[PDB]
C-alpha cells in the first residue's frame, strides 16, 4: 500500500487517493511576508491538564499516542476555530537527517521534525463523522530542532524500543502533552488536509511560530523505528513527511505582528 518509498510514496498517492491534487492539500510552505496578521483571531486556548493517554502505536508509517476522547477533556478552542476540539492522537514526522523531516516548511526552511496534535470538531459527534465534514478537525502544528533534549519527550523516546516494527503496540497511560509545548502559542493558520492517505480536506491548520528542542540522541531513537513488520526486512522509519503541496490562492493568516 502507500508508504515513503520509491515507488509508493508522495507522487504516487494520487492514483489511490485523487484528493491528493485537490484544492486544499497540505502541507505547505508558509511564506512569512505573504502572510497576513489577522487581529480577528481569538487568543489560541489549549487545555490538556486532564489529558488521558491510552497506548503507543506503530503503524508502520508513524508512531501514534492515542488518547481517551469519550469525555471532554484535552481540548483545543479559540484561534480560527469556532467550538470545541477534542485531542485524539499525536504523532511525528521526522527525516534521516537533521537538515529534512518537517512537513510544513518556513520561508522554504525545513525543520529536524514535526509534531501533530490531532483534535476533532466535538459537533460532529466522533471522530469518523468529523473527516466527513471541512471543518471536521483541527492539527495543532510544533517544529521540531536538534539541540537540547525536550524533558517531556523522554517517555515517547523510552518506550519506542517496544513497537520497533508495524503492528506492535504498548500500554501508554498519563503521558501529559503540555510537555511537548514550546513557550510561545504565535502561530499561523490555514484550511488544509490530512497529510497522509486518505488526505482529507477537513482540517484547520495551526502551526505553532516558535520550535521545540529536542536532543540528538532523541531524534536518533525515532530513526530506529521499522516500517516493516517484525521478522521482515529491515526498512527504517525516516523521511515519512510528504513535501509542500501548492497553496492555490489560500490564505495564510498570523496571530501575531
Ligand atoms: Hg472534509
Ligand atoms: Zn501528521
Amino acid at each position: 500500500h502507500w508508504g515513503y518509498g520509491k515507488h509508493n510514496g508522495p507522487e504516487h498517492w494520487h492514483k489511490d487517493f485523487p484528493i491528493a491534487k485537490g484544492e486544499r492539500q497540505s502541507p505547505v510552505d508558509i511564506d512569512t511576508h505573504t502572510a497576513k496578521y489577522d487581529p480577528s483571531l481569538k487568543p489560541l486556548s489549549v487545555s490538556y491538564d486532564q489529558a488521558t493517554s491510552l497506548r503507543i502505536l506503530n503503524n508502520g508509517h508513524a508512531f501514534n499516542v492515542e488518547f481517551d476522547d469519550s469525555q471532554d477533556k484535552a481540548v483545543l478552542k479559540g484561534g480560527p476555530l469556532d467550538g470545541t476540539y477534542r485531542l485524539i492522537q499525536f504523532h511525528f514526522h521526522w527525516g534521516s537527517l537533521d537538515g529534512q523531516g518537517s512537513e510544513h516548511t518556513v520561508d522554504k526552511k525545513k525543520y529536524a521534525a514535526e509534531l501533530h496534535l490531532v483534535h476533532w470538531n466535538t459537533k460532529y459527534g466522533d471522530f469518523g463523522k468529523a473527516v466527513q465534514q471541512p471543518d471536521g478537525l483541527a492539527v495543532l502544528g510544533i517544529f521540531l530542532k536538534v539541540g537540547s533534549a525536550k524533558p517531556g519527550l523522554q517517555k515517547v523516546v523510552d518506550v519506542l524500543d517496544s513497537i520497533k516494527t508495524k503492528g506492535k503496540s504498548a500500554d501508554f497511560t498519563n503521558f501529559d502533552p503540555r510537555g511537548l509545548l514550546p513557550e510561545s502559542l504565535d502561530y499561523w493558520t490555514y484550511p488544509g488536509s490530512l497529510t497522509t492517505p486518505p488526505l482529507l480536506e477537513c482540517v484547520t491548520w495551526i502551526v505553532l511560530k516558535e520550535p521545540i528542542s529536542v536532543s540528538s540522541e532523541q531524534v536518533l531513537k525515532f530513526r530506529k523505528l521499522n516500517f516493516n513488520g517484525e521478522g521482515e526486512p529491515e526498512e527504517l522509519m525516516v523521511d515519512n513527511w510528504r513535501p509542500a503541496q501548492p497553496l492555490k490562492n489560500r490564505q495564510i493568516k498570523a496571530s501575531f505582528k
